[PDB]
């Protein structure tokens, strides 16, 4: 029962991670060269939470596993997630 979240990218990306702690503590970081992981303990039922990613990478996304089956995952795929909104056209 422990939700566990974690980014992965390039040797020597840098990107800003933001999330929503429990005890109320939003992790920020800045200068990093890889992604890393975190431990959040919850009382006892299937737990969810939002994470973003915005740096020069070319994949991006997401990921969520509970109690060791599949609940609820997210992954979106961009081959620059800075653009913060950039859809082809030009």
């Amino acid at each position: 029962m422990h939700l566990t979240y974690e980014i992965f990218g390039p040797p020597g990306t840098v990107a800003d991670i933001s999330y929503f702690d429990v005890n109320s503590e939003p992790q920020r970081v800045d200068g990093a060269v890889l992604p890393w992981s975190l431990h959040i303990t919850t009382n006892d039922a299937a737990v969810m939470g939002n994470i973003v990613a915005q740096g020069n990478s070319d994949s991006i996304g997401c990921r969520i596993t509970v109690d060791g089956k599949v609940r609820a995952e997210r992954v979106s795929n961009e081959v620059n997630a800075y653009t913060y909104c950039l859809v082809k056209s030009a």
